[PDB]
DNA sequence: AGATAAAC
DNA sequence: GTTTATCT
């Protein structure tokens, strides 16, 4: 189901959190957060074939 | 979903 | 300084 939904904002198929624009464009949760950082645009070239991880935050 | 805090 | 992924 979730499958196709491509982001409208960087073409990513995975990503962590799939936010929904009113407008109607799926955008991966990265491309709309970074987009208020700068309140502009969001540079993809950080975006991979698959969702990128770290350490995630310790479960205290 | 949204927020946080961590990590680069 | 900045950004994103994981957590709740």
């Amino acid at each position: 189901k979730r499958a196709g939904t491509v982001c409208s904002n960087c073409q990513t198929s995975t990503t962590t959190l799939w936010r929904r624009s009113p407008m109607g464009d799926p955008v991966c949760n990265a491309c709309g957060l970074y987009y208020k950082l700068h309140q502009v645009n969001r540079p993809l070239t950080m975006r991979k074939d698959g969702i990128q991880t770290r350490n995630r935050k310790v479960s205290s």
